[PDB]
């Protein structure tokens, strides 16, 4: 039922890349709240990960609504490898938790020959500056999170740090 971090680290590694929310003066917008990295020791078939916004109640009082979309994918300079971006799940203040399913195709592939030109980089979709791996090949899965929100009128507030919760549902 419950048991997070009890005996030694898990066979897989998770890296939470979190960003904060800032109000903008105009009408409404969307911003990247952060991303998550799944370090695969060696070729995986699938992975189930549930994400739940634990800090929602904390930042909810000054917003009208918050919608967080989870995207699985990659970006590279070499089009020959052909990447793909697809939304796996969208959570909201009404649905703080959702199930995430990673595909083997989402897992990066290593090339002993390094086809597609050497010395290339891989980054989160839409962000070339968000380089995950450069001049190195290791299978990992990246999950991007985009938030949809509008600050409620009349409230003065500072930036909100984002907190996400992860619970392993099943592996392999």
């Amino acid at each position: 039922a419950t048991g997070t971090a009890q005996a030694v680290s898990e066979p897989i590694d998770v890296e939470s890349h979190l960003g904060s929310i800032t109000p903008a003066a105009g009408a409404q917008g969307s911003d990247d709240i952060g991303y998550a990295i799944v370090w695969i020791k060696d070729q995986v078939n699938d992975v189930k990960l549930k994400v739940t916004l634990a800090n929602a109640e904390q930042l909810k009082p000054y917003f009208k609504y918050l919608q967080i979309q989870i995207t699985s994918g990659y970006e590279t300079n070499s089009t020959a490898l052909g990447n793909f971006s697809e939304t796996k799940a969208v959570i909201s203040l009404d649905n703080p938790s959702a199930v995430i399913v990673l595909d083997k195709e989402d897992i990066a592939v290593l090339y002993p020959d390094k086809t597609g030109y050497t010395n290339t980089s891989i980054w989160v979709p839409g962000e070339p500056d968000k380089i995950i791996v450069y001049n190195e090949t290791k299978p990992v899965a990246i999950l991007n999170f985009k938030a949809f929100y509008e600050a409620k009128e009349g409230m003065l507030f500072d930036s909100l740090p984002v907190i996400f919760n992860f619970q392993v549902l099943q592996v392999g």
